[PDB]
């Protein structure tokens, strides 16, 4: 019914909006006129939301995060308001390739990989949930940087995302709010003042967030640094504009690492000033003793801390309840740890943030005041109850005063928060009882745990239409709002017509995406052979060089024996590498090497490809995981966190080869561990061998296939010209790698002949996938929710 | 009928547009609104306009500048479309007051006046005579200084209207273009090439021009620089350098600022448009027609570059012989000068150039060669000639007077009045127009009767309208048939009773805004315009505190009250202007605030001069300032402005002056003070300024209360600066303009006493107004020097 009214409305916007007809109309044109049709019915529904948010007044949660990796739009829109089919008939009957459009759209990569995904899928599961939750970030002008390969290295280029302007973002010009930094302290009688300060103002920006079929859009706001009006030489001040709004100029492109550059250090007070300046005022312009208002402020909010970075947001609460709306210390510390809860999500010592006293003290000199206080009042609780442990002061400390003093935010968001959580079992289980211990051992109940999830309205009706329509075709629509429902799925482990249906299915995937393959690299691609990928940022921990040195010991095999039975199979790794990662970088040089010299190799031909998928990101997450059989998911035992890529490739299909690391085992508990290819160390065996001491060489002697691999990248086999261009791997990796890369090399090749084994066994491969799917039912980001909600948030879904 | 649609069509938008209900929506959303449904009218004419153009394909005219004075659109736009008395009814009826909505707009000031203002009412002429003109410029994201007066010292402010979006404007992605800058030569036996340049993308954004009544809608197209697609951090913010191409407007008027950043704004502007044109050109041997299809009109030589450019692209690129580009080169383009002083021509060292765009200097040599074999063929003795014809001025620092590029790249050169076209012809390029007669011309000035009539005074041209029709709007020389009521008692009556219903409107924004209080029967002389030593504020000023020590000595005198109203920004770097503008502030303070004076004389510095503020105060005047020294102003303007709305004009017989005074008779306006030659013979005999200070009584109080700290008592000599550039370095004769200036303006206000005989002239000045349409202009343009014809 909507299909002729879709068809004039796109007509209306060709030519209201983009001034244009169907002659001089470009594929953008049709794109964007297609966008405004589809965003035109979100419009009611945002505005009720929200409206309903004013008059019932339910706790409202507020996801605050520095990144937000959303992907497209306008695909994920169609399908959670039950538009998709009725708009491909539109475009298709107006002579339009609606898959053509979609491409046209720039993802919005406002982050590096997991972190900000979490907040994506998270945001998703909120709408859904029918939550009042808000999500804030910064708009970066520039997210992830767009990825290429030149010369076999990886190159930077700006991602501009904005160039063409993004019809999903409504700049909220009447909520902008100034932002101070600099500045100097000086108390008087009429309570703290910070003065002499620099402003930078923040401009909102609103993007809606559909929940799935269920009436609600929720709010996804982003602010973006301009430089304020008041108050030769002329030119160069307004160009020197540039300075202030440089704050949300470009997101910092470390996965787990901390780089302690001021810029980032100004982003982080940035967005935290801003949010919890809105949050103030939505609640002051609620329904929600000369001070009977802000009492009621922790049953109201819940701002939830996505890691440390908006750590600032503790004290920046305190800065405003105690300087600005004059409580006691007492009173305001009280509401703050009411207010916030903390998201941890690595042990790295690299990944976490201590931001030198130095820098903080001439940026926000009154936070660093603040910070002490909240620690001279916390050592003086910690002296109370444990008056002789002086080694405990220290440990426990916000300021690690070691050489450069500096500010553990980790520990700042420890007792600035009532919770405290990791993103899986394990991962908690560490947090809590390792890292810190000291924290856990006085506040018991404080620590939590919140196994991680994936929307399965992104990550399966999304991008695996097939599939989805698959299993409704089986158990009905259900699973989609509980995925839970998917154990149903056990009930046709028997039968040979729904396998045959499952493996079709991963069949059209697989096709659809090997012209994608072929469209744009060079090589062949052997439809029949196994996918085997491991796709996620590029780590010496999450060690895509395992991975590197199993391909590498393939085709070793075949020119060796080149008639034995090789089960073939499509290598496909991806993931993008921070421009100052030189070991990551030098990895990917390798990966492509390998490549090279396998794809040309005549003797090896449809028996092994190996392919460095560029510029991985979510919409191409979306492309390539529906389509894998075999995923990669290797890192060193108590290296992830958690992940969510593996959690992707399990709902979708594919096998899962990796160690009992992250959420792995939480899906090898689900599965059944004898369904997944699990190998390896596992958390203690790694310790056991720190505690011995790691000797590298000792298997690089005792292991034959290895010493040939190894020798074979340091001679030049794989890089003629620069005879020792990967020296500097080499030497990682035999006097310097903490992530145990040749320790797992056997366990790891040996599993690897498993799984070739068992696919050459449909049956029992289709058999194995059907378990996992099935069992995919906990890692729904709704059911993650669900638990923060109940358990750290305390609001109620829907 | 349209009200009904045009508010289903505003809630439409107020939604979906801007997400809002009448609950929660701004000012500012109403605006918005109401822009969007406006703005929903020209798609289809707009879509059809240029259709047309690709099928009928007329001659195209293309007005190359650096500046694009437009001021708000909303308005403009409802008026000609005939749409303003509509969407008012729907405002209305919504609820909400149109006036309120309007002022939400932020003036494209892409302009710093006049220059820039003229390339605004031509585009609105332009699509009014269905014309197939377009015009290229810069979308600078920062437009003309907002201004603001601190302890009386003007203050800039960044004008940042880009900051809650442009409805009025498309980008069109799909056209970007690079443009190059820096490399270096390399000829080789392919051609010439240009490399190991940086590029700067150059992205252009639309925005319609609609005629006024007559079904079409032009294009102007603004173009802005982006770069092409913790060290990386560094590189990424790096790309604010790139685009730092088109971040601000250099606020300088009537003069030249030799800087690089300019430099390469006005080869971006011309690399992308060139290329853009090229492009339409070839999407409709080929070359041979391109002078017959296109006319690149230049305003001024900042857009010089495009003469080399355009050779550039037909040697480097399409591969012609010199000959045949040179060729279609001139037939292509036309130069309009607008200044005769030196310090406002552009001469740019070949050094900079040279470093910046190697290709180009290499060109305008070759120009250059060719241009001096030439005149030695004809005159190989007179070897002064040759340097005083050449590009490049050999002296001390080799500049390149681009002003002789344009020259010779151009089949036509013009002036902006006859007096100025004259200076230009016979005196200042006389060994050009003695070779090329024919190509010097004059075009007068004009201003849109759209804008500075029917938009800024519904009152005054409902009042015309409802005497003489609406004929008067599309041929603005209809208006003498305002003369068949010089008599009539009752038409002077409501011609007053406008400009007194302009003047309390405009009262109360005074009111508002500064702390005196206004005479409502007061007379208003205002000077309204850039502040220069030229256009000599100065001597007003020096007029105001004549007046004031008259009332005070004569406590009881009568005086003729005025409401004394000078406004204008100073480019930030001009010192004197600054100094100007804190002399007339501190005087206006002392004048204001004295009981003795009261009522009788108030001065007020506007602040913040622009377009929507011109609409205003303009309408809302009696006596006009227009007082340059004779032989400065190569037309102006403004004075145009305030003769159509009613306003008397006080001036030399400077610029345009003198065709105002030729057509209303001078005797209708208060023409005084030295004229061309009296300012040659003074400057022969030599300017000696203490003598008019010892010979004139009255001035020297002015003078020695200035200098003695009577307007600064806080920093006695605050002013030493004014006074010995007044004394030892004045190069426009302030001092010798003094007592016939005040002469004059006592004659000004005798006749103020005597409304019946004030309004005669002002009905004869308005009926004479004709000419000075932007509409006469464009035809005289059109036929001959574009070669097109209107509709
Ligand atoms: O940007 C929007 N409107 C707009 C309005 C006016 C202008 C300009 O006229 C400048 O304000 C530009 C964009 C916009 C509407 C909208 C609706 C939904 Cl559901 C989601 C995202 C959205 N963005
Ligand atoms: O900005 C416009 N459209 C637009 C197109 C797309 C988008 C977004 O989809 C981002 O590209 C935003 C605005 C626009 C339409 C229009 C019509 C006339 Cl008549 C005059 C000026 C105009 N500007
Ligand atoms: C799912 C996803 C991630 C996170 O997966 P990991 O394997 O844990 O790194 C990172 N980047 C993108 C683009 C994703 O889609
Ligand atoms: C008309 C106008 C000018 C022109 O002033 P002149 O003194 O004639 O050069 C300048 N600025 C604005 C805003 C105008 O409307
Ligand atoms: O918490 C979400 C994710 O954040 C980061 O990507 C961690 O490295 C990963 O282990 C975790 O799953
Ligand atoms: O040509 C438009 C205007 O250009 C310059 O501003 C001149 O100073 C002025 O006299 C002229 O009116």
């Amino acid at each position: 019914e909507n299909v002729a009214e879709l068809k004039k409305s796109f007509n209306r916007h060709l030519h209201f909006t983009l001034v244009k007809d169907r002659n001089v109309a470009t594929t953008r044109d049709y794109y964007f006129a297609l966008a405004h049709t589809v965003r035109d019915h979100l419009v009611g529904r945002w505005i009720r939301t929200q409206q309903h948010y004013y008059d019932k007044c339910p706790k409202r949660v507020y996801y605050l995060s520095l990144e937000f990796y959303m992907g497209r739009t306008l695909q994920n829109t169609m399908i959670n308001l039950g538009l998709q089919n009725a708009c491909d008939e539109a475009i298709y009957q107006l002579g339009l390739d609606i898959e053509e459009l979609e491409e046209i759209e720039e993802d919005a990569g406002l982050g590096n990989g997991g972190l900000g995904r979490l907040a994506a899928c998270f945001l998703d599961s909120m709408a859904t949930l029918g939550l009042a939750a808000y999500g804030y970030g910064i708009r970066y002008e520039y997210g992830i940087f767009n990825q290429k390969i030149r010369d076999g290295w990886q190159v930077e280029e700006a991602d501009d995302w904005l160039r063409y302007g993004n019809p999903w973002e409504k700049s909220r010009p009447e909520f902008m709010l100034p932002v101070h930094f600099y500045g100097k302290v000086e108390h008087t009688n009429t309570g703290t003042k910070w003065i002499d300060t620099q402003v930078v103002l923040a401009l909102p920006y609103d993007t809606p967030v559909p929940g799935y079929m269920n009436n609600t859009v929720n709010t996804m706001r982003l602010w973006s640094a301009r430089a304020p009006n008041d108050f030769g030489d002329y030119i160069q001040a307004v160009l020197d504009r540039n300075l202030a709004e440089n704050i949300s100029r470009v997101l910092y492109p470390n996965d787990n690492f901390f780089e302690g550059k001021e810029l980032r250090l100004k982003q982080e007070y940035f967005v935290v000033a801003a949010t919890l300046q809105d949050i103030i005022r939505r609640f002051k312009a609620s329904k929600f003793g000369a001070g009977t208002v802000f009492d009621a402020f922790p049953d109201q909010v819940a701002i939830q801390l996505n890691d440390t970075h908006p750590a600032l947001a503790i004290p920046e609460l305190m800065r405003i309840f105690v300087d600005i709306e004059k409580l006691p210390w007492s009173k305001a510390w009280e509401l703050t740890q009411k207010t916030f809860a903390y998201t941890n999500h690595t042990v790295l010592p690299e990944a976490l943030e201590r931001w030198p006293v130095d820098l903080v003290e001439k940026l926000l000199p009154r936070h660093l005041e603040i910070i002490y206080e909240i620690n001279q009042k916390h050592l003086d609780r910690i002296v109370a109850l444990f008056p002789k442990d002086v080694d405990r002061l220290r440990r426990m400390s916000l300021i690690e005063e070691e050489g450069s003093k500096r500010i553990n935010m980790a520990h700042l968001c420890i007792v600035g928060s009532h919770a405290v959580n990791g993103v899986a079992k394990i991962h908690s289980d560490i947090v809590k009882t390792k890292v810190f211990k000291d924290f856990s051992e006085l506040e018991p109940d404080k620590f939590q745990n919140k196994t991680n999830g994936i929307t399965p309205r992104r990550w399966l009706l999304l991008c695996n239409p097939g599939l989805a329509e698959l299993i409704a075709e089986k158990i009905g629509e259900d699973y989609v709002k509980d995925l839970s429902q998917l154990t149903k799925l056990h009930s046709f482990l028997g039968d040979d017509v729904f396998l045959r249906e499952l493996a079709k299915v991963k069949q059209e995937n697989k096709l659809k995406f090997s012209q994608f393959l072929e469209t744009e690299y060079k090589v062949k691609i052997n439809p029949s052979s196994m996918f085997d990928v491991q796709v996620k940022r590029i780590h010496e921990y999450k060690r895509q060089l395992l991975n590197c040195l199993h391909v590498i010991t393939m085709y070793n095999r075949i020119k060796k024996d080149p008639k034995k039975l090789f089960v073939p199979r499509t290598v496909i790794i991806g993931g993008k590498a921070a421009p100052g990662y030189h070991m990551a970088k030098m990895i990917i040089k390798l990966i492509t090497s390998v490549a090279d010299v396998v794809n040309n190799d005549p003797m090896v031909g449809s028996k092994l490809k190996v392919i460095f998928l560029e510029n991985y990101r979510v919409s191409l997450a979306e492309k390539v995981i529906p389509a894998t059989d075999l995923s990669e998911q290797i890192s060193t035992a108590g290296t992830e966190a958690s992940g969510t890529g593996n959690m992707k490739f399990m709902l979708n299909g594919a096998l899962t080869i990796g160690t009992m690391d992250g959420a792995n085992v939480e899906m090898a508990e689900e599965a059944g561990e004898e369904n997944l290819f699990i190998f390896g160390m596992r958390i203690d065996d790694v310790a056991a061998l720190d505690k011995k001491g790691y000797e590298a060489k000792e298997y690089y002697e005792a292991l034959p296939e290895l010493k040939l691999v190894i020798d074979q990248i340091d001679n030049g086999f794989f890089s003629p010209k620069q005879p020792d261009l990967f020296k500097d791997i080499i030497n990682m990796l035999f006097y310097h790698d903490r992530f145990k890369v040749f320790a797992d090399y056997e366990a790891y090749v040996k599993c690897q002949d498993k799984v070739s084994q068992l696919y050459m066994n449909p049956k029992a491969w289709n058999t194995m996938v059907l378990k996992n799917i099935a069992a995919s039912g906990k890692f729904s980001s709704d059911r993650t929710i669900k638990e923060y909600a109940q358990n750290i948030w305390n609001v109620e879904p829907s």
